[PDB]
């Protein structure tokens, strides 16, 4: 699909066998979701942005499904306000930015 | 242009005459640059991001160029950690989301 930005770029994903709403976010390396309790192994990291940083955990070789389109890779897990869907899982799904 | 997100997805912006680097960035509903001296009358504001708020001046109106489309809106200016151009520019010159 084509997503203009008058609004959020939220979507449905499905993690973890829960189904959320998270931003697709070109602004973000990496994928950063709501505090849950993953099952598996995990590294503490911590990541910046405006305002300073938070404290995550960092699973790797999470499945994700976006739009129905299917990716794998790592998820940062912490005190984020908005789900967020960077560019590691992004470039996976086919997303791109045109202007 | 269509962009990948393979690597962050950085232009040249150019704003009161000075050419920068910013990131463009669909997470980010607001435009908020790295301090600097910008011809304009302008307001306090704060802007939360994912590690808390932060004290910005707001200048509304302001030209700014944007890898060679021009767009005319508000630009906050505080302690960001990176330039990033957010959903109320990339609108004007016409940027969508395509996967
Ligand atoms: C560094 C560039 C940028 C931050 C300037 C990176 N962010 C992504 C960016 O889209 C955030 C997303 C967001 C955060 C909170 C709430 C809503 C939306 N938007 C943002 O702050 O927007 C500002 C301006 O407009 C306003 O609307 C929304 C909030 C206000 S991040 O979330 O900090 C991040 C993510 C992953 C990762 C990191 C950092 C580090 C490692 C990991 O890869």
């Amino acid at each position: 699909p084509q997503i203009t930005l008058w609004k959020r770029p939220l979507v449905t994903i499905k993690i973890g066998g829960q189904l959320k709403e998270a931003l697709l976010d070109t602004g973000a390396d990496d994928t950063v979701l709501e505090e849950m309790n993953l099952p598996g192994r995990w590294k503490p990291k911590m990541i910046g942005g405006i305002g300073g940083f938070i404290k995550v955990r960092q699973y790797d070789q999470i499945l994700i499904e976006i739009c129905g389109h299917k990716a794998i890779g790592t998820v940062l897990v912490g005190p984020t306000p908005v789900n967020i869907i960077g560019r590691n899982l992004l470039t996976q799904i086919g997303c791109t930015l045109n202007f």
